[PDB]
């Protein structure tokens, strides 16, 4: 729907991204000198609806409470209604860094980049923490770049041109299910790959769902591609038991999703296709390091400890913003 014209200023241009909720759009607006903005427009559509009204209120919320994106949430600008739609303007950000990776060819980031966006991303989802709020669809997908801009330096190792980033500063997007300690919780939360345990066990969740998928994220980051190659719930347990070993017997037995599990253990054979498919494609976690240098090694305690399968025992991002491997950003 381009040439098209929204609360008589600003036009649309081009299409960032599109989803359950609609779509954002790149627009120029005619009335601030013809600088560009993003405009989420949202489905006619009750579910999507409620969504943008609660991420107004957070947005609001957080932008009343850090006005300066100290914290890297993305700043709302205004919103309003058009034919019937919600539409809410925002800054005008870069690629996600799903976008970057995969325009990059899957090639994972470089090791300080991941330092640097993962101290970015640990520091907003905590203040998010602060205020009594979870996130709870953290991805790739919603983390974006300032500015995606970047160098073409040549790398003879992969023999092809790649692409560095000048600035890997990031904002946190997307803030429909963020969801306050004290509101209904959803029952399954977050998308799959980044879904946390106790989400696909259905014990509820809080804040720690979040810290699981960060864990999650950084491991893209690393290798350029998900530890988590599924969509069914019970292979993804058994891909969690490889790369983690075994399950809690005490998640086990609270559990409600007794069809995931044989006596009180996962009803997994590790001799069908689909347990071949996994032990080819998982393994144990600390496997996948590409080198064993001490950097790494931080990383991956890190990572480990965001991967605790028992939420109360799980790292909390407060105590993550202290963790050795954020050290060398001083
Ligand atoms: C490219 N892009 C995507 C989103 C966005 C926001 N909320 C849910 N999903 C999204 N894809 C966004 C928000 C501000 C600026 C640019 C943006």
């Amino acid at each position: 729907q381009s040439g098209d014209v929204l609360s008589a200023r600003y036009e649309i241009v081009d299409t960032l991204g599109e989803g359950a909720f609609g779509k954002v759009v790149e627009c120029i607006d005619h009335k601030a000198g013809g600088r560009h903005v993003a405009v989420k427009i949202v489905k006619n559509v009750d579910r999507y609806c409620e969504a943008a009204r609660s991420e107004i209120q957070v947005l609001e919320h957080l932008n009343t409470t850090d006005p300066n994106s100290t914290f890297r949430c993305v700043q709302m600008l205004e919103w309003f209604e058009h034919h019937g739609h919600i539409c809410i303007v925002f800054e005008l950000l870069g690629l996600s860094t799903y976008d970057f990776i995969k325009e990059n060819g899957f090639l994972p980031f470089r090791l300080d980049h991941i330092r640097k966006m993962a101290y970015q991303i640990c520091k907003s989802v905590n203040f998010l923490h602060s205020n009594k709020l979870t996130h709870t669809d953290l991805k790739p997908e919603n983390i974006l770049f300032v500015q995606s801009d970047y160098t073409e330096a040549y790398n003879p190792k992969i023999k092809r041109d790649e692409r560095t980033l000048i600035n890997p500063d990031i904002k946190v997007v997307d803030f429909g299910s963020a969801t306050y300690d004290d509101e209904h919780h959803s029952t399954l939360v977050s998308t799959r790959h980044y879904r946390a345990p106790e989400v696909i066990l259905a014990l509820g969740w809080s804040q720690p769902c979040d810290v699981w998928s960060i864990g999650c994220i950084l491991i893209e980051y690393y290798l350029g591609f998900t530890v988590f190659p599924t969509h069914d719930s019970k292979e993804h347990l058994a891909m969690m038991e490889r790369i983690l070993g075994p399950l809690p017997k005490h998640m086990i037995q609270k559990t409600r999703k007794r069809k995931y599990f044989h006596h009180d253990r996962l009803d997994w054979d590790e001799h069908s296709s689909a347990g071949r498919y996994v032990s080819r494609r998982c393994k144990p976690l600390k496997e996948f390091m590409l080198s064993q240098d001490v950097e790494h090694e931080r990383l991956f305690d890190l990572i480990q400890k965001m991967l605790e399968y028992d939420p109360a025992k799980r790292i909390t991002l407060r105590e993550a913003l202290k963790h050795p491997f954020f050290d060398l950003l001083k």
